[PDB]
């Protein structure tokens, strides 16, 4: 298998290639082709064509038709697009079907739908001179989107940015993580079949500093940058746009706290925990990796996550039984191990976990790790301010709310938070105190698409979701006309 | 001596060095004004986030609508002031300081404090897969600190525009104006001061920007976000300082406007509002139309009647009641215009009026004023015709046919603001809907309603302001999700 | 051919019946049962049963997709209500096929989405005792719509209010027109034939006045009465419901004005005004039976419509070359004679038209009526201010533009308006002026469905449309909690 | 003799027949007010029709919020006279006419001439079949003329609530208040004369409803759309007496309110939020709970600490500074409440405290007042607990569940508003979910932010007052489309 680039209506091999591991047995999938700068220029100029090709006129009724016959494309290629992401990332197959495929579908249909409903501000001025006039906001594409997409839930996050710049009548040039090449490939397989115009969607495979990615973010014909993934590489590509003035549209990095009172429901927050603990082993910028219990649960809730940490099922998705997979690559493990060695030198008492298991076998060419709880360490210390991005969390006693408000806020980052109590009163008053794009109060990573999606601080810029991608993917233009 | 000082955590403070303020009407010293270093601007951050915890941020939207209409008060008792000091640092015509830039300076004040009164909120309800339901509402939080980088060309209305809106919200604020043009906002502090505002909630800063105070804010590890108006090369600098903090950034940024008259338009209107939309504060608005395309049938008649509207105009003093228009901001602004005037002439220019300084024979000679000046006769390629150039002047070219004009005002690198003039109806919309700009006037120039989207497009800005746009920008959005089944 | 009830999911035949008779040549096309009260309560108990049997519990996602279902249902028998359409009304078929199916059509799925994207309001409440409260709005349905419909447009005016009702969790208690009944009991078969829940969808037939309308209007068990129709029937439906205080939404008369003015595109507002007066044999609400022309093209005007008027072909559909049909029935078509007969005795110049053609065939056991413009009456005559529901137009001239704005507004009717002009300053600050629910410039009778839609005065009460129509067909309720 | 009069068309005037305005205190006689005939009630409407032609209906958002501005001024300005003609035609405690009635009079024209400045209107595009393009915005004109017939419990708020929305759309208004309570709407004509207000936008009618004036405006055909608060029976006839023109109505009708209490509740919250539920101004609002359910566990002990606090009322004379409760409104209504009273005990009722007439040995007994009243042991089925009794009385049952207690709550043909008392989270809000009224509180009661909309389902009304409903109302929307390409 070959996985080309796709320009102007056509697949395209390249230059150099690169191998696709596997994350669970190390086994080489496919080879990836590596799209030199030279190559990316053509697919920004394809997508810039296709603008004034017509692209850039369609109405809003032909796009969400467009978008609904993508959605029916992938739809009919269900189970090979579940397969492809379960290779690339090791995702147990349940999961890979109602998380990522299912909402990589609804992604398309959310938008299609916004953009057929949406409408427009109009406001009358009546000037000091007696003169009257009229305004109405119109909305056009800012044209090409440059689209940079990160590993973690690969297909989900692609369609999360291209169904809304497409929706929106821009073309698109979209560079998925060298990690994860697999499902995007498909998406490109599903356009070209239902005859999307040519040039409208691009996607080039390569690696991202100094290789394709950077070449995306420096063309001085992109639009705009759209970006998930870690915090610094977001400084990096908002320095190469800046002489363009393009916009930015970024979901970064998060040390997410997990809030447990004495008052909560003690077995719903418990599972709730592990939940958002390690989920995808712990490898989603919204997972919890700090955690404060009211102390009179404290001991109890360390021991019972412990017992349902333990017996998570850590392996292969073919595994019927296997409830976490491994993390996305070998040297995100390394990243991953010398944290949980810095936690040991930091001081903290290791309540399970704390290294890679063994199988003896050919997953131990893999890239798995234990689940990992930690207990001991101040607020200060390095392992529970700075995002480690892989299934551990650490917790902590608290006495009162005032303080824990203090603690979860303590932070550089900003994104996401959960609150765990049944007290009608101390619910609403906490939430509205946390700094967070998003806090849930008895759930977690429950996603309402139509609501504003983004991160505080270090944590993102902007937001995504509703209006929030109408207005981003777009010019707004606002015609101001003497009527009197 | 004047010594203009900066205004920290509640009291105006100086700092170890100064720099003189100069009259650009005749170049003599107004006042020294004090820069601050790094460790000061470090200072007024710190503040500011104090001020945040120890309540400001806890405020209702109530308290602070009457904390802008507090201000907006203050401003009005002391409005000839506020006024003459505007009149000293730019030499704008009396009358005209008083109504567009003192008043409006008041008015957004007034407008901020009745939106966040008014502002609501989204509600949504989810009903999962698993049967689940949960309640999702969108709440608005301040940022938190907002630093404030105005410019030089409308000190007043400029300022207050990010001023109010920043505080309306509940953020601090750290501001900067322009090193040309600190005295209206230093007389706001005064204001901010006497109504009591809380220490640390509102600070100012004065100095210079590269390698100076306004740098320093841009690259605060502690501030939330900055809003700019100005140059578009110093909006990318600022994008790159922000950087490393991932800070919000809201800019307003160059322009190379278009006005376009069909031959259908109201002619001694169209004449009149080009006059109005070219020389304009001598030029000064980045929504100023440098270009002009006249449909050919009415070229020649357009050319020679704005001649004759721009030579009636008076250059000169504010004191002067006949004054019609006013100096450059600095002799060194001037420099940079006189010589994008030599350079339209070697690119092939015909100089219909204007094209150099007046004479005047005493020290008004000293200050910075050049003549209203109208060019013809340059391709859409010409330097002069691409390159943004902040005075008076306007080049004016003709046009054939709709579909050619549409795509010569479109054919810029920048996208801030177009003008049209035309009596019809459909070409009126049809042709505004396809500009590529943030805002498009049709019989009409800078009117502003400050509820509507303002901003521009390309290298012209990033963002938009007014209305809830300002409302969302100031603020951090946060949406709760609750489950209750 | 026999038209049945539809009540509790199945079929029902009944008392009485009455013949359904052709407009084109009076043949009898079916009978048609006639619902007693016994039946009518019969229809809305099976409605409020399905209510509490849980459609009211159903999601806005469940509910989109019954809609979907029920258009995909329609579609698929396109071509049957077509001829359903066509056999009740003698439309001519392309008018039908483009404007009454395919907008019924649309009528579901533009529901569909917007009950999908929908979302609520949100308040924050600061209270002076320093208490802190949140408020959201919740909409449930009303419960029971009793739904009584037209015969001018059938299907179209029935879905505009079976969708919206279903699309906000009502359940429908619909009785269409005796003079049209054959495409709603279509839409009943589709009804059945998708599986809505047995109760949700229930349709009576029977006439108005003292029969199934009347006993709709006055079941204490109705929760809201939908009406579109004539003024004085939305009178007496007012009256009807008034003790148990009933919702209302009624879009009824009109006696709506075209103006032309002289800088206005001649052939093209004599096009539209051929349109505006004569589609569907006039009988639309939105019609324009009073016409204003600038004096200076004021004769040319007249010369130029009349020419226009006298090349359509009155006719049979099935006739590719006609291009108006008759009026609904011989008894509408006296009280249109019976107008055109006053507009001789008021003294109107008849510049064409003013009777029922002869064909010397089948045609003469039908109903129709010429095209007529009349000209020369005072603004004061009873045929240029009642409204008359024909195929006719009156032409004035007029001088100046506030006289003429005071003379469209010279009406105790105010539905809809359309202006003539070419000048951009004169089209928005006339149109602004015009006291109407709806105001065309350069257009006539288009209808985007976000819109809102409804009348002034005599014309209407309410707007459907849009956010109007989730809240009509919903009651709304504030949820206030004191969070601190 | 004072001598209440008209106010039509910029002046007072007088009718042919007068009625006297009663104390509910003492029964001392107030005032004379003249009566307004069909004749006059007509001269009202045609006065209004004609101000709206003379300009009224031209003036932009910013002149009306400014009018309105100035009429909370004026109120302001006669604050204390408009204390004290409410206390004297409602009996209503000082303390509270100043706090509840006055001040919230003021603040309903404050807000909306906030509202009216801020709104704006919405804008579609077009994309026809055809090819062709249209722009769709949608515009807001007056009504033209809305009658308002007032209820005497609130009067000055409930007046103001319908007269603010109404004139700050551009509507001109014939209003006619209770004729129990003509003095602080009279004062509110010469606050409107006094700020100059145009002759005829402003119109003021008193007299009787059925057979007299409140009937002669619903049935006239040239007012716009009538306005009413007040029983269910008299807004069915209103809507039977529009119903010729097809005018717009807005009704705000009555209620059998509940008010819920979880054994989770807290405790001492609870007992004295439905002291104040059921028995502020007498128990005489809409929105007063006249059912409490109690959960089974704690209902013994609810129901004696409620009685415990009711026994601590005061019931008396407003100038006296230790009442806490006033008389009814009139002995007629006092006589059907106390015929209710007789009703429960016949029904099976156990009156816990009250059930009667105060006894003074003074003026006060030729007043009408009445005992703070509690019931228990009624099934859901009395008419006690079934029908409006518009008094100061409630009835307490025991429950056991949750879905047991929603039912009881929507066992009824009204649906005015209801509250819960909880400290669960999920509790709160999928209750409050459930319950078919127009408003549900949550540890709370009468909260009204004036943004939210306000009425009821079932009986209770037709149609949404407040923010966006109160614009919408007030105004016909026009669709505006024009063709563009
Ligand atoms: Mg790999
Ligand atoms: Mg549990
Ligand atoms: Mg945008
Ligand atoms: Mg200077
Ligand atoms: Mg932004
Ligand atoms: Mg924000
Ligand atoms: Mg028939
Ligand atoms: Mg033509
Ligand atoms: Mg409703
Ligand atoms: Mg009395
Ligand atoms: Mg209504
Ligand atoms: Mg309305």
């Amino acid at each position: 298998q070959l996985l080309r680039h796709y320009i102007n209506g056509e697949f395209v091999a390249s230059g150099t290639t690169f191998p696709n591991l596997s994350p669970v047995d190390g086994r080489k999938l496919a080879d990836v082709c590596e799209a030199d700068a030279a190559l990316v220029d053509s697919a920004v100029q394809a997508a810039h064509a296709a603008q004034k090709a017509g692209w850039r006129d369609t109405t809003p009724a032909q796009r969400a038709a467009w978008l609904h016959k993508i959605a029916d494309g992938i739809e009919a290629r269900f189970d090979e697009f579940v397969a492809a992401e379960v290779a690339d990332t090791g995702r147990p197959v349940a999961q890979a079907r109602t998380l990522d495929i299912a909402r990589g579908i609804a992604n398309f249909r959310t938008f299609a739908d916004l953009v057929r409903t949406a409408s427009g501000e109009y406001f009358e001025t009546h000037a000091a001179d007696g003169s009257e006039l009229i305004n109405y906001v119109t909305r056009k594409p800012l044209g090409v989107i440059g689209i940079i997409s990160p590993w973690n839930l690969p297909l989900l996050l692609f369609t999360w940015k291209v169904a809304p710049a497409l929706a929106m009548g821009n073309c698109v040039v979209a560079k998925p993580s060298e990690e994860t090449p697999s499902s995007a490939t498909l998406l490109a397989e599903v356009m070209h079949d239902v005859g999307l115009p040519p040039g409208v969607f691009n996607l080039i495979h390569g690696h991202g500093q100094n290789a394709a990615g950077e070449f995306l973010t420096r063309h001085p014909d992109i639009s705009a940058i759209t970006f998930t993934g870690e915090s610094r590489t977001g400084s990096t590509i908002m320095k190469a746009v800046a002489d363009g003035v393009k916009e930015v549209s970024f979901e970064l990095g998060g040390k997410n706290a997990a809030v447990v009172f004495a008052d909560a429901d003690f077995d719903a927050a418990v599972a709730g925990v592990l939940r958002s603990s390690f989920t995808n082993a712990g490898q989603v910028c919204l997972c919890s990796e700090r955690v404060y219990v009211e102390r009179p649960i404290f001991e109890r809730f360390v021991a019972a996550l412990k017992e349902q940490a333990q017996a998570l099922r850590v392996g292969a998705p073919e595994d019927p039984a296997t409830t976490m997979g491994p993390l996305i690559s070998r040297g995100h493990r390394d990243k991953v191990l010398s944290y949980f060695r810095l936690a040991v030198e930091e001081g903290a008492t290791v309540v399970t976990g704390g290294g890679a298991p063994s199988f003896g076998d050919a997953r131990d060419d893999g890239a798995f790790v234990m689940p990992t709880i930690w207990t001991g360490l101040p607020d200060s210390a390095r392992c529970v301010r700075e995002e480690i991005f892989g299934p551990v969390c650490h917790i902590a006693p608290f006495d009162d709310e005032a303080e824990v408000v203090k603690r979860v806020n303590d932070s550089a980052y900003g994104l996401a938070a959960s609150i765990w109590t049944t007290q009608l009163a101390r619910g609403h008053r906490v939430a509205k105190q946390i700094e967070t794009g998003i806090v849930w109060v008895n759930a977690w990573f429950v996603r309402d698409l139509r609501t504003p999606f983004g991160g505080t601080k270090l944590s993102g810029l902007g937001r995504e979701g509703g209006r929030h991608s109408l207005d981003f993917y777009s010019e707004l233009t606002n015609v101001c006309v003497r009527i009197a």
